[PDB]
């Protein structure tokens, strides 16, 4: 089948600072709490970290080229907080500000439009120290941090993104721990949400008051859960897995409160948003686009011993990629649907993509399942946007393999490979397929 | 994640007549308008016919034998009508019921029960000769076959099946031509339809009135469509696709009517159904159960220009079986609750299996792929079970590679590897996963 | 090297009869702990169980004759006690007899000793059902089943062991979980490691009281632990991990007391031995011999969260077979000189063996790392003979790729590879080596 | 298992001259007995030489280049005596000088630590002549060349290490002929060893008298062996063993003496230690570290016909490397607390590696075998360190495959591979494994 595209559909690729760019320490950059806790033995496999990576800090004019061979529109890269603030200071490093400014000139010279993260989850150490995101000090330090990019950039970037996947910030960071600074607490899960909110809105209060260039967002990961029974427990259990991703973020932005549902589990469990007056408001600031970080879909059960949602997801037998995650995208055209909610808003798929550990094989690497996984998303792009939805966008996970978080190095998601002994990349077979997609603006689903 | 069945949940395997016994001319056995079929140049693929297929009619006991080491509780078979009624004549063939009584003895010796499909598609060519199945005079014809079925077997067998898969006896066979007799004419597949749907109620009217054991059922292929927009029309597409092969034979002998939009559907196409007096009463005569038969599920749109019920389906980039179908369980859950609509009547999975090639290699059939599909979709069927819906068996597709109708050999489906130079019987790795299953009564998904 | 063993030395293989007979329900078999276990879900790998197994039930005569062809001069075998008492119940079973007369004068017709574990872990779910093991009037039970084997089989058995793995039996099944009955308390494991001592003591008298043919013997399997650093709480660590192993039950046999730091550490835990005036007289009843199982050995250092005996075991970074078993043979040359202080008594290795996963590839089985495993530790048998110590005999574990336990059919430790889908033996390369330093009796490493 | 290194935990790797520099005849390099004797046909396999090696001569800069990479803080490396003193004259060659000078500012320009063996074997030919080593004049001889060395590198190398494994000089070489100059006689070796020892306190006299900069020591390499009964006679026999590499050189150095068991049984075998007045007082001068040669341990017993040591080695099964060496990475613990009997001296391991012949296949060296070696014996080291005593470095042997003596090319040990036909260097899989532990400062065990 042919699916044709929207002329003014904007095609991109994804990365993040910690993950590709390397030079830990160079130029005065200040320590992360994810130099931190990848340092600590234990948290990352084989020990793995982002000293060195892919080296983008010293190859992005290549990565650059490379992508512009793409045919791709768009690059979604994100600031190194501790590369401008290395105690996020409010003392600037004049030489992390040269470093963006040589990306962003690279990028507006090959007509490729920089679309900025500012927060993806390198929190300053000396940030950390003293609390970092459970301290509300942090959130006016973010304020100077993302007021100082605005200030620098402006009509460079037009497009911006306040915060990279809240839920993993928050929940995923300090109540299950797996991800920095790793803490195990509801309480300072919930204070870390909350002040991610309201720096968030401070600092789009702030663009507007600037006048700086462009539109400005913020991009939550979204879940999708689908009820093993017809139960009214399953159905709840459902409700919560998908609600603290995107709901308990978006609810405050868009609607002015908090989940109720949720704030009563949350309750039931002791814990409380710390809700100063005002920050509401300030939350609901409003916002021009959000992204959408997609991945995985479940099928989910109530199950009183399942973790602090009590919603067990079932193994339903489905194939799996190489990191574990089974590929069903139709959770793509349902939680797309789900979000109108708040309106048909605008919406950038910002993050999507497979972990397929294809390597160099003759000289390419044949990842067939890469191509197979992203033919079946953008299947659900189309269906969303010829269903009237205002989906401006998709931006493949990622340019480049790179440092996957807990998983180290061991992961790879590129659509160039990269060889972390030489750093030699090396185009996939799924990063032709995309530049034909990308150039022609349609997709043919073919048996 | 640990799938525990119901202590009586009846496992099996299923095959047909003409697919797996060969000896076609062997025993005073008449002609099929299947044979007929197959022997006409460009029907079947590479001219592959029912001659010898899996030399079953020879080679039972080793099947029985072979499926009985798989502690499978049932053995779902049909009848060759032209072995009982060469001329589907009134004129019995002894040395045909003979055949019969030595499978089902072997079966009943070997404690597996047999479910009986009376009709799989082999309609004797001298009753097709006459109109067969548009022909009213082949009603009174199939009533007498299965009257001497009941007559003979009485006792034998406690599970019977009118017709396999009335849709394709109808609309494949006489609508789109691929299967015999390969006529495409609307009237004539809905004159067959109606007049299968006539000749299993007078069947069921029969066997009540004359005692014979066990219980009796019809067993539709089941369809399952959904829309790719939200748009009226794209849902009325799928409902036509959906209802063509389950309501519009469902609806008769549960409600007593046919579905009437497409009714008025095929109205607008110059064609009525040929509906006498006392006909709709005959229909609805109660049943035991009913065999659902699944595969796949697609997502449809409306399209004027795809076929007699334009409904399109959209290759949403899935991977596919060997045979091309796409692989969505979830299809076999939604259309089991879909048939909820006619009560929460019992139902037997009478076919559920995947096209996989896979050949003998170092001594096995290393088909992972088939154990995948089956995990996905016995996954699905202690879904509903769950949810309370009266399932009460499995029959995987087919205990045997088999003669494919219309793609011949080359499509194998079988749990077992026949190599049909040899007639080497090779179980397959699907078929030591499937014994496991069955006897542990529970099924394991593993990452 | 060469290494000449002693004119007399006894060469042998061993099995259990769980893990080889099948014929589970068959002549009136009744049910072990075992059968139950493995038929839980989530117990055993895969819901892999017993059933079936090696069908040595049926296929004995050729596991014989490819014994014998090996050139051994015993075989340990063990007997299924619920299939002379089903119901653990006084009334025998006389089928149940039959093939254990026939597996023994077979044996003994092709001039090979049975060696005879009367219990390797079967006891029947009936006894159980009452507390089993914890239950003193199992003890009864079992006197009566030796009683009959001693009866029975008289003069046709000259080597008898009580108990296979005193500490699987009490420790790993009651107290870790890990095998029938997959019990979790310590005072449950510390009864049911009593009352089996007295059950054996009993029995122990019981064969002298008839005087039975041949000599009694008990077979723990035995722990063998080297402290991490220098300090005493590593040294407490590694003896408490080795006393649990084989002290705790050799010492109450040998020296009439249980170890007293252990009852002192089982104390502060809130277990105590249930001892009754008697008991202590009844276990230390003379034997003739002992049996040691040993597979590896380990480095440990004191760790508060390490388990009931607080020892934690390091990864050293050694190779590992393929069930995850690390290759140090040293540690049987110490344990054995360890056990010297119970005196240079007559010790059998009546287990030694490694799991090698290597499949049938052109006709041969090339198991090169199971004769280097068996290589390096025949060596330190010979070292420890050479030493003075009484070791009489080698069994290899195992005969045949069989059960194993909790990891079911995936971990093969056999000489001979039976393939479970068609219960074909094919000796591995493992098998001819063997025959030849049997036969030779002496064994030679080569560069 | 983490295992965390100390902070302040030294990480190198190793080489010696004639085994990579190559450029033998060049710059006026005199020859040295190491050029004869594998200019000499039977002495080296193949007739391999170190005319070229691994032209490091030349390319020492790339060698500098990866050995940065790979994150290491010292490389040890030795002086081409012949380079700097082409007849052993004092007629001093400065394009020898120049060549270390270019070497030693490469390293302290890249942040490495030089760590200078003086001696590495390549005695000049000229002193040979007039009997090398058995001759006193090359004791003042060899003060010059330290002496040289100290006054020229003074303040640029801060760890110096006189003699490289004194066994291999003396025995090995003189005894057993098997290195340069290959004699077969014991007194010629007992004087050699004698020579050595003065010739070693002479220069650290010069060096302390000199006030030159940094630490000095010695380099023994290091027996370990086990006796294979209990017997008196094998315990003697492991003595002998472990003692003349390590004791007959460190008891001199450290207590003032030579061990007298050895003492007496080489008087027994007519040779005498050629001690002059004063000698001993000499040997004794103070030092303020030793390196350590580990590779293997042994199991040994008594046999009078087992050479000159009378100390058999026995072949117990285990696998060994490429070049027949068993792994047993215990031995390096054992004999570093054996050497505690000398007081908590500084250790640093200043050679272990492993023979591993793995070429470059699809670009990679995949020498899973050398990590497991080099994995094993670092578990070992943090175990001592964690036991308290003072090891304060290891190098791994060796950076470069290279000229293994009279092995020749044959048997590689680097962790970068060589192509001894173009010089490509190419770094094996355990470098990068290797620069993670380093630049960690931890190893992990996994399954
Ligand atoms: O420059 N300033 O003085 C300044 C102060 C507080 C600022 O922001 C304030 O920071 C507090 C924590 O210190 C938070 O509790 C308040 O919610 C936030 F409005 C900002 N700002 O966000 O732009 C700027
Ligand atoms: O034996 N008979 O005389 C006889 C006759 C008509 C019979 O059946 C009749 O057959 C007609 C066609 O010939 C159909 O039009 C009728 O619907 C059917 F009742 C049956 N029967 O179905 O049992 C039996
Ligand atoms: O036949 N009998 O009457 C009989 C009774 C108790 C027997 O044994 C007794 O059994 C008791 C449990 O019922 C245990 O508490 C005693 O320790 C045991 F001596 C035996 N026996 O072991 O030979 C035989
Ligand atoms: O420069 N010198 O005249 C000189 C002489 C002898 C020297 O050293 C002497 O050499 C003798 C052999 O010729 C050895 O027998 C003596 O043991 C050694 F002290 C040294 N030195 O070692 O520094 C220097
Ligand atoms: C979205 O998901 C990918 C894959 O897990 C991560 O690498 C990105 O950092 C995250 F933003
Ligand atoms: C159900 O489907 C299978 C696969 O197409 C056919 O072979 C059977 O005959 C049909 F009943
Ligand atoms: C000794 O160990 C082997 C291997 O785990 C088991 O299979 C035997 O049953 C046990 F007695
Ligand atoms: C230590 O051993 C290695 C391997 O045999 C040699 O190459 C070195 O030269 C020696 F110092």
């Amino acid at each position: 089948t042919i699916f044709q595209f929207p002329q003014d559909f904007m095609w991109g690729t994804a990365t993040a600072a910690y993950q590709i760019e390397g030079a830990y320490q160079e130029d005065g950059r200040g320590l992360s709490i994810w130099d931190t806790f990848a340092h600590t033995p234990g948290k990352v496999f084989n020990g793995d970290n982002g000293n060195v990576a892919c080296d983008s800090y010293h190859r992005y004019e290549e990565d650059i080229r490379l992508m512009k061979e793409l045919g791709i529109r768009t690059y979604r890269f994100s600031v190194s907080w501790p590369r401008i603030f290395p105690n996020g200071d409010g003392e600037v490093n004049q030489k992390g500000l040269d470093y963006y400014h040589r990306v962003v000139d690279l990028l507006n010279d090959n007509g490729i439009e920089p679309f900025c993260t500012l927060y993806h989850w390198d929190l300053p150490q000396a940030l950390q120290d003293a609390g970092g995101w459970g301290n509300r000090r942090t959130i006016q330090a973010f304020v100077q941090f993302a007021e100082t990019m605005f200030r620098e950039f402006h009509g460079k970037i037009q497009h911006w993104l306040t915060f990279n996947e809240p839920w993993c910030i928050a929940f995923l960071s300090n109540m299950l721990g797996v991800h920095a600074p790793g803490l195990t607490n509801l309480q300072t899960a919930i204070d870390v949400g909350h002040h991610l909110l309201v720096a968030h809105g401070l600092s789009v209060r702030r663009f507007r008051e600037l006048g700086t260039s462009g539109q400005i967002g913020i991009a939550p990961n979204v879940s999708w859960a689908v009820p093993y029974s017809t139960s009214e427990e399953d159905k709840a259990a459902c409700a919560r897995t998908i609600s603290l991703h995107s709901d308990w973020f978006l609810q405050p932005i868009y609607q002015g409160s908090y989940p109720q549902f949720l704030v009563d589990w949350f309750a039931e469990q002791g814990a409380t948003v710390p809700i100063q007056d005002g920050d509401m408001d300030i939350i609901g600031e409003p916002i021009d686009m959000i992204g959408i970080n997609y991945y995985s879909m479940s099928v989910n059960r109530f199950n009183p011993e399942a973790g602090f949602l009590q919603s067990e997801e079932i193994n339903m037998g489905l194939p799996v990629t190489d990191i574990g995650w089974p590929v069903e995208s139709r959770g793509l055209y349902e939680v797309l649907h789900y979000l109108q909610k708040y309106g048909n808003i605008d919406i950038y798929i910002t993050e999507n993509g497979a972990c397929i550990n294809d390597e160099v094989v003759n000289g390419k690497v044949q990842d067939d399942r890469r191509i197979s996984y992203m033919q079946q998303h953008l299947v659900q792009v189309h269906r969303t946007i010829h269903d009237g939805l205002h989906v401006k966008g998709y931006m493949a996970w990622s340019l480049l393999d790179n440092f996957e978080w807990a998983e180290g190095y061991n992961m790879r998601f590129g659509m160039i490979h990269v060889d972390f002994r030489t750093q030699v990349r090396t185009p996939k077979q799924s990063y032709y397929w995309y530049r034909n997609v990308v150039s022609n603006n349609w997709l043919e689903t073919r048996r």
